[PDB]
């Protein structure tokens, strides 16, 4: 029930596969393999034709830090079935030729088309993930059926060691942040030849989740808010499920330096004359195993990420909350949400970090090198003990997987995502008044045992088609409407009106079952100290 189709576009030829409706070209190139001496340097464009392309199977993944399995193992029974979400999956095809995407469009759609663009940005961590789990099929289906089609892409970009590796040493090889420029200069090439393939590259909204999310965030904020290539933006809109501004250290700071510092000795480059370029003659598994050799995100430091984007004064100019205070992101129209218990998740591994004392410690150590003792206690402050006041939230006395776990949970989900996400909000709204933005609070997994609505729940009811409840479809429908006329009430009809933040600074709660309409100003004391204080928390 299926054919091949071919597009022929200005830099060469791809033949994808044709089934259901939707016509899929995966693995397409758009950058050359960062290997050899272009390792740990910036993507470079193809300059000359690749001829034609094989792209009917699914492409490779990027070099992965996978999960902790014996760190993981109670997280990962806890998680139970929901194990196959993409986050938790196992990358296949895994290499550093990586730098390819995904195209997927409604079956007859030609190079006289022009469709609305959905460019899609994975999460992982910064660390592991790829694009080969994110498959369109269903939700352009549903976009069809809505009677608003579009285009469906989704990039590879490095992570890791192999795309945000710090230090002095990268940053004076102008080699920071690649994962970012990976990115960036994907939404170039769809600028250049999605043309080819019937999207309208004036109409491209980027959209994200957890590091794909704050990536969004990053997007605008490149270049000092310079999205322009050859006159023209980039993107007009921005979608961001769980996660934006991240504070943080340098890239030649110290985190950053002691991460390269353990690479570059594991590597077995310790002590060379240029070791940046040393890295570069390291065979592909002995530096795999460099990179991986520091702490994960399925461990103890938890989400004091060992890679991360961290300003370099180009790229990056500041730390995100300095680059929105500033007024130097491209405001575009934006929705952007969270689970209701972002931080469940991350609180599982450190399971003695049971009292106020313990977390200041805690955050002393691994986390915000410029808080004090005296700022961090009044901070976590603001969070009771009590049992019923944490994460999973609004579940009384259930849920304390250890004593302190809903609590640290509340804090975690809160400063990285969720009261993170407010502030950005509030800030936007008053350098950019005039630009739009929604925002909701996702509710529909209330009850999952221990976890409640946790990270990356959203996936379930995006990606694998109009589940049967209300969620799905009313997310799915709101986000398509958004891609096609940049607001997500517009479009197709919609059973409630989405309000815009900045109007009455209200938000859109969505249970499994039906949405309502809510405050934005929950755990409000916890919110005050983190924006009165935002600089202290640098990661
Ligand atoms: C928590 O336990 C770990 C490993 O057992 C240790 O590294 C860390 O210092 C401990 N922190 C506290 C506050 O006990
Ligand atoms: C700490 O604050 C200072 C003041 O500018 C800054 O130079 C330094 O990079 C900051 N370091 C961290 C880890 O926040």
């Amino acid at each position: 029930e299926f054919t091949t189709v071919n597009v022929n576009y200005p830099e060469g030829e791809v033949v994808g596969v044709s089934v259901l409706g939707i016509e899929s070209f995966r693995g397409v190139p758009f950058a050359q393999p960062p290997v050899g001496n272009l390792r740990l340097k910036p993507p470079v464009r193809y300059t000359e034709n690749i001829g034609t392309k094989d792209t009917t199977g699914i492409g490779p993944s990027c070099p992965q830090m996978y999960l902790s399995t014996g760190n993981g193992e109670l997280l990962f029974q806890l998680v139970g079935n929901l194990i196959n979400i993409p986050l938790f999956q196992t990358a296949t095809l895994s290499s550093e030729d990586c730098l390819t995407l995904n195209i997927q469009r409604p079956a007859g759609t030609t190079s006289n088309s022009s469709l609305p663009v959905l460019f899609w940005i994975f999460g992982g961590g910064f660390e592991l993930g790829t694009n080969q789990y994110y498959d369109g099929i269903d939700l352009l289906t549903e976009g069809i059926s809505l009677g608003e089609p579009f285009i469906f892409v989704a990039i590879n970009y490095r992570v890791g060691g192999f795309g945000f590796l710090g230090g002095k040493e990268i940053k004076a090889d102008g080699s920071s942040n690649l994962g970012l420029l990976d990115q960036r200069i994907a939404l170039e090439w769809v600028a250049d030849n999605i043309a080819s393939f019937g999207g309208d590259p004036s109409k491209v909204t980027i959209w994200g989740e957890s590091a794909g999310s704050i990536s969004v965030f990053d997007q605008m904020a490149l270049y000092g808010g310079n999205n322009k290539y050859k006159g023209k933006a980039l993107f007009r809109g921005g979608i961001m499920n769980s996660g934006s501004v991240v504070p943080a250290a340098p890239v030649d700071g110290v985190k950053a330096q002691a991460i390269y510092d353990h690479v570059v000795s594991e590597a077995g480059c310790a002590g060379t004359s240029d070791t940046l370029a040393c890295l570069r003659t390291v065979d592909y598994t002995k530096f795999l195993t460099a990179v991986n050799s520091v702490p994960g995100i399925v461990s103890y430091s938890s989400i004091a990420l060992s890679y991360l984007p961290r300003p370099d004064g180009v790229v990056l100019i500041d730390s995100p909350e300095e680059i929105v205070k500033n007024k130097q992101y491209a405001a575009v129209p934006m929705i952007i949400g969270d689970q209701e218990d972002e931080g469940t998740l991350f609180a599982v591994l450190p399971n003695n970090i049971t009292s106020t004392a313990k977390i200041v410690q805690y955050f002393q150590d691994l986390y915000f090198y410029n808080a004090t003792k005296e700022q961090l206690t009044a901070f976590v402050n603001t969070y009771p003990t009590d049992i019923t006041a944490g994460s999973p939230f609004n579940t009384g006395i259930f849920n304390e997987l250890y004593p302190g776990f809903k609590r640290l949970a509340a804090i975690l989900g809160d400063m990285t995502f969720t009261l993170a996400r407010r502030a950005f909000l509030q800030l936007c709204s008053e350098v950019n008044p005039d630009v739009p933005s929604w925002s909701y609070l996702a509710s529909y997994d209330y009850g999952f045992p221990f976890l409640g609505t946790f990270h990356a729940t959203d996936i379930l009811q995006v990606f694998y088609g109009v589940l049967p409840n209300y969620a799905s479809g009313s997310i799915q429908k709101y986000y398509i409407n958004f891609v096609t006329t940049g607001d997500p009430n517009k479009g197709a009809a919609v059973d409630i009106q989405w309000p815009q933040w900045s109007a009455k600074k209200n938000i859109l709660q969505i249970y499994a079952t039906k949405a309502v309409i809510v405050a934005d100003n929950f755990r409000a004391k916890s919110y005050e100290y983190l924006y009165n204080n935002i600089g202290i928390f640098r990661i």
